[PDB]
This record gives C-alpha cells, sequence and structure tokens, in this order.
C-alpha cells in the first residue's frame, strides 16, 4: 500500500507571491517562486495546494498543519516543524537538509528524490510514509513509531535508528555504509548479504 | 606452545586389569585392556598412560583423572558426570556420546578425537584445547570457561546456549549451523559464511 497522494484538481489558480501570518491558511492555489527565508510563524495551515520553488529556509513553524499538498523543488533547509501534522503530503525534489520534524505526525506522506541529510524524525509517528530516492545521510529516525514505512533507493549511511523497530522494513533496496540501531529491534529487517555482514560486525562479531 | 609444564620402558606395562570402587590406576602404561560396561565409584587414574583402553558404556561416579595420556582409547557412551580432569590429553580417542556434564577440566587437550554427540553441558573449563576433533551434535551449553581454544573442529549442530562466545575463534573451525544465545555472541571471531548463518539466526531476512 502506497501513501495516498495529495487530493488535488488538475488545474489550480496561480499565485507568485504570498504572505505568512500566524493562523494564516494558504489553500486552493499553485504558489510559485516565493522566497520567504528566516520566518517565525505559528499555527500555519497549508492545504489543498501545490508549492513550486517556495523557500522557507531557516524558518520556524510551531503547530504547523499540512494536508493534501505537494511541495515541488522547495527549500526547507534547517526548517523547524516540531510536532507538525502532515496528511496526504508529497515532498518532491525538495531540499530537506537539516529539516527538523521531531515529534510530528505523518500520515500518507511521500518523500521523492529529496536531499534530506541531517533531517530529523526523532519521536515522529509515521503511518503510510514512503521515502523514495531520498538522501538520508546522518538523518535521525530515533524512537520512531511507525506503520507501513517504506524506504527505497535511499542513502541511509550514518542514520540513527536507535529505539525504532526494524522488524518488517526492507533496507535491501537502500544503501548504508554505517548504521546506528538497537540490537533488540533488529530481527525481521530485510537486507543484502553485504548489509548483513556489516550488521553482524556492528553486533560485535569479528569477521575475517 | 603450552604455558604449563608438559606431561613426562619409561613406565612399567600392564596389559590387563580390573576396576573396583576406589581403585587407583597409577604409574603404569596400561595397554590393550577391554573393560566395557563397568560401573565403578571414585576411580582414580593418575600419572599414567592408557593405550587402547576401552571403557565403552562405563558409568563412573566422581571420576578423578590427573597427569594422564589417553591414546586410542574407546570412551564411547561413557558417563563421567561431575568428573575432575587435570593435565589430561586425549589423543585419537573415541568420545562418541561421552558425557562430561558438570565436570571440571583444567589443562586438558583433545587431539584428533571423534566426539560426535559428546556433552560438556554445565562443564567448567580452565585451559582446554580441542584440535582436529569432530564435535558434531555436541553439547557446550551453560559452559563456564577460561583459555578455551578450538581449531580444525567440526562444530555442526553443536549447542552453545548460555555459553559466552566472546574471545572464541570459530573461523578456524567449520559448522553448517549451530545453536547459540544472541546475548552471548559479541566477540566471537568467524568467517563471512559463518557470519551469514549467525545473522540469519538473529532474524535478519537476507536476500
Ligand atoms: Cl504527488
Ligand atoms: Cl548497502
Ligand atoms: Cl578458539
Ligand atoms: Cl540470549
Amino acid at each position: 500500500t502506497y501513501p495516498l497522494p495529495p487530493n488535488l484538481p488538475e488545474q489550480l489558480p496561480l499565485l507568485t507571491n504570498c504572505q505568512l501570518e500566524d493562523e494564516a491558511i494558504l489553500e486552493n492555489h499553485l504558489y510559485q517562486q516565493i522566497d520567504l527565508p528566516n520566518q517565525e510563524v505559528r499555527n500555519l495551515v497549508f492545504r489543498d495546494a501545490v508549492f513550486d520553488h517556495l523557500s522557507l529556509a531557516n524558518g520556524q513553524f510551531a503547530s504547523f498543519d499540512c494536508s493534501n499538498v505537494r511541495f515541488e523543488a522547495c527549500d526547507f533547509s534547517n526548517v523547524e516543524w516540531l510536532s507538525g501534522s502532515f496528511h496526504r503530503v508529497t515532498f518532491l525534489r525538495c531540499n530537506l537538509t537539516g529539516t527538523n520534524f521531531a515529534d510530528s505526525y505523518l500520515k500518507d506522506c511521500l518523500f521523492e528524490d529529496c536531499k534530506a541529510d541531517y533531517a530529523s524524525f526523532r519521536f515522529a509517528n509515521f503511518n503510510l510514509v514512503h521515502f523514495n530516492q531520498t538522501r538520508l545521510v546522518e538523518s535521525e529516525f530515533f524512537e520512531v513509531t511507525w506503520k507501513k514505512l517504506l524506504l527505497e533507493a535511499c542513502d541511509l549511511t550514518e542514520s540513527n535508528w536507535l529505539n525504532t523497530s526494524l522488524k518488517g522494513l526492507d533496507f535491501s533496496q537502500n544503501t548504508f555504509e554505517r548504521l546506528t540501531f538497537s540490537p533488540n529491534y533488529l530481527s525481521g529487517l530485510k537486507v543484502t548479504p553485504e548489509q548483513a555482514i556489516y550488521l553482524a560486525s556492528a553486533l560485535g562479531l569479528v569477521i575475517t
């Protein structure tokens, strides 16, 4: 089962500028080429919309609510989305470098061809979340609660999976040269022989 | 090379003998003696060599063995439960099903022995070396050990539950599979092929 895509019509009216205010709702448009760096805005609602080349770089968005939205080629580098809510959201070709989603709720979300090195999902709750062709080097998947999590064609090198169940995940279609994990949460992970050898070494086997 | 002193017409020969409770066999070369199906308590073998002794199917309560060479002896299906072994070498012995459960083995060597089904369950090892010894379906569970070495042994289907594998080297041995405790695995040295087995036994689903 794949995440549901955002519920969008074929045609949405185009806007090339927007303003952010606390409790503001941005909805029902295609928002294109907007550069709003270093903002701090509470209780934002983005819904039923597409954002194309939006930058919120170094933004801080408390109690963020996002539903039925596709973000395309957006810059969210270092953004704080602590305890955010994301439902039927796609991040496509987005810069998520250092983006902080700690404590967020993600349901029916897709990350496709994103740069997400150092991104944090610490304590996140996932339900139908798919990472596809997304770079996740030194990312944080610490104590994540999840159902129907899929990762394919992702670079997971040095990602942190401590306190997160790996039972029923398939890392065989991803790459990692290093991985941090909890030994008691390892059983049931699907891997290649090369990955198995790495994991066995990480568990303390001395392999010739 | 050993870190302890080696074992020494050097000894007078005996080619027959009888066993009785509390018997002490010492200071002889005992050779070609067939004594199967014995049940003898507090037997002592010491300062002696036994060449082609059979004790097949023997039952020995509180066996005590010290400074002894066993060469080409048959101990198949012997029970030496809670035995005491100090400075003992087993060379080309048949140890099929031999039961050492709960024994103490200090400075012992098993060289080129056939030891299918042999049990060391609950044993305590203190300087014990297995070399070129077949240990298929053997028991090594709940074993406490210091200076245990195994080399060129077949460990297929041996059982190591609740025995620490930290500091052991199985890479110089072979096994198709074996049973172990996950929490006792760290620090074992293995080949990649062995590691793949162990990884799958830990529940990794390997493509
Ligand atoms: Cl989409
Ligand atoms: Cl890999
Ligand atoms: Cl060893
Ligand atoms: Cl265990």
